[PDB]
């Protein structure tokens, strides 16, 4: 039973833009965005070659905070039937530094 967490949970500060990935070819940044009740607006990628929606985009919102609490709402939701994990938009590097211990 025990729960219970305190701010972003992360050794930065979380993302203003939350991360949708898995979606579908059709999946419209309209689904999208809507999906998260408290977004401001919502956008996805395409493909170059074929011109359709990869299946991810991004969903901006007034600050983390409202980004965050719509994280935990469709945590385990599913855009347009399909599973959808969100994640802060956070780079990595050339490779892998940054976090260590010595």
């Amino acid at each position: 039973g025990s729960s219970g967490s305190s701010g972003p949970n992360a050794r930065s500060q979380p993302s203003k833009t939350l991360f949708v990935k898995g979606l579908s070819e059709d999946t419209t940044e309209e689904t999208l965005k809507e999906s998260f009740d408290g977004s401001v607006r919502a956008r996805i990628v395409t493909d170059r070659e074929t011109g359709s929606s990869k299946g991810f985009g991004f969903v901006d919102f007034n600050s983390e905070e409202d980004a965050k609490a719509a994280k935990e709402a469709m945590e385990d939701g599913e855009i347009d039937g399909n599973k959808v994990t969100l994640d802060w938009a956070k780079p990595k590097g050339e490779g892998g530094s940054g976090p260590s211990s010595g």
